[PDB]
């Protein structure tokens, strides 16, 4: 899972979110 370019109030790059993204959306690019 790729990290986002920068953090946002609505979308923080939390470890829990990245763990959920493994099965929810593993193909997200992360390029804003």
């Amino acid at each position: 899972v790729q990290t986002q370019d920068f953090k946002t109030a609505v979308q923080p790059d939390t470890n829990t979110a990245q763990l959920i993204k493994t099965y929810s959306n593993p193909k997200q690019r992360g390029d804003k």
